[PDB]
């Protein structure tokens, strides 16, 4: 099944809600990231560019997609099919992002 | 401020999370929703002809925007300008519906 990710707009992005699969993927429960911007998924060998275009297409609030190298809560390394989009109101503005880590 | 309902896709779509906004909006405290689909906002005045479009819209997890009569919780009508997407994985599954609800009532 395929994780879920939600966050507030803006504030750095905490996350507020993570569907069941994002625990079987990440092993991590919600406790443990409520409140988190979801980067502490990234470790030493995450891309440093692919980072980059996810940070600017949250501030674009644009949507975006990018296959990459997460950590699961015991440290070992997962290929997240990651992709992130905004939640608006019918004026535009963004109430909140939603990420989905794809299932294969 | 804008609400947002997120709920399961299947069966019934349960909601599962709701911003402070929709507290603010509709008068319900998270616990009041969570497991509930929110076909409890509507009441006698609601629109069928509207919901019934929200019913075949969200059973083909097809985007849909309406403005329909909506009650808060101790039952004060507002129209609430509703706009529902699914949350789709790249395979196409859809995931979740997110839900964002604003107030647009000409109430004071
Ligand atoms: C809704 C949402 C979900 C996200 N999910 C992930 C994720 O699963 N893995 C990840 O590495 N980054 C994820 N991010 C991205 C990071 O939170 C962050 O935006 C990214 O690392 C770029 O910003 P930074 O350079 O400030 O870290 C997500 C962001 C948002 C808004
Ligand atoms: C994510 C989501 C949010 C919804 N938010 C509202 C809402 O704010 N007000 C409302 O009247 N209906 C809302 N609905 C619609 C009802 O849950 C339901 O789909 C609608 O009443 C049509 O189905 P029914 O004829 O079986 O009730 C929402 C549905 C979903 C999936």
């Amino acid at each position: 099944a395929s994780g879920m990710i939600v966050t507030d707009a803006g504030a750095d992005q905490p996350i507020v809600f993570v569907n069941r699969a994002f625990s079987t993927i990440t092993g991590y429960a919600p406790n443990e990231v409520l409140g988190r911007n979801a980067r502490f998924l990234q470790g030493p060998q995450t891309d440093a560019a692919t980072v980059a275009r996810l940070r600017e297409a949250i501030a674009a609030a644009r949507p975006i997609q990018e296959r990459i190298l997460n950590y699961r809560k015991d440290g070992q390394p997962f290929w997240n099919q990651l992709s992130i989009s905004p939640v608006r109101d019918e004026t535009g503005n963004v109430v909140a992002f939603v990420g989905v880590d794809t299932d294969v």
